[PDB]
RNA sequence: GAAGCGGCCACACCCGGCUGGCAACAUCCAGCUCCACUCCGAACCUGGAAAUUAAGCAGUCGCGGGCCACAUCAGUACUGGGCUGGGCGACUUCCCGGGAACGUGCGGUGCUUGCUU
């Protein structure tokens, strides 16, 4: 699963100067060979960095302070469609940074139906309950939340105890 | 510094200003022979040296035209590989590589080979 990474990276020293600006990015992928690449194409697009003249310096792996308990992030990303491209502020409720980067690639795959190639993120931040609007995610900061699980599973509590027979019939109600 | 002989052949060219002539280069003065104008001593040629730096030439100046140089322009345009990627198609995300041009910004505007007073 994806992991956050922090890279930073420079142009190598020419003579006429050294000690060059080097520069980093946060970068979202599954382990530190990934987000080597994930790197070298941001600094490439935008801060004019090639991999051919390049070191790379420290690729961070950013582990959570707490994973103990649940945080609000807002995500600030563009998409492109063909055609056009569009900026959308969207958010999430999860245990960290990643696990809503994670939602979020399953969300646009999902709704908008475009993949993790056409994606942009520009911000990622965890947000407090103050701050935070939109109406869906503002439910679950409220205190008395009751909703109910309707329609439980049918699975075997330990995959050797399942079975293709049963006497009785199962319920499926909430209760 | 000036002159003959040149090398790379505009950082040297082109328009217009200013400051210099000890010798040197030149304008300039004259026309008899050498010879010269399909007419003309203007040119070419020959013999001068009175007076000038006005011009050529030399150095130098211009928010000068051009030329040259670096940085931006731009990881843009285009492009070599790869995908049972997308798309009715036309075309085009992405992964591993290479990478312009015009324009704009600031700078510059000849550097010396061998012989001679």
């Amino acid at each position: 699963s994806l992991k956050q990474y922090l890279v930073i990276g420079r142009p190598y020293p020419t003579k006429e100067i050294p000690n060059p600006p080097a520069v980093r990015v946060q970068v979202f992928a599954p382990d530190e060979v990934i987000a080597k690449s994930k790197f070298w194409t941001v600094a490439q697009r935008i801060a004019r960095l090639k991999k051919a003249h390049g070191e790379v310096l420290a690729v961070k792996h950013v582990i959570e302070p707490e994973p103990t308990r649940v945080k609000n992030y807002g995500v600030w990303l563009s998409y492109r469609s063909t055609r056009n491209h569009h900026n959308v502020y969207k958010e999430y409720r999860d245990t960290t940074t990643e696990g809503a980067a994670t939602k979020m690639l399953a969300e646009l795959a999902g709704t908008h139906d475009v993949s993790a190639d056409n994606i942009s993120i520009i911000k990622i931040a965890e947000v407090a309950d103050k701050d935070l609007v939109h109406k869906n995610i503002s439910q679950f900061t409220h205190e008395n939340i009751k909703f109910p699980m309707l329609k439980q599973s049918i699975r075997a509590p330990t995959a050797s105890a399942r079975k293709v027979f049963a006497a009785t019939r199962p319920t499926v109600c909430g209760f």
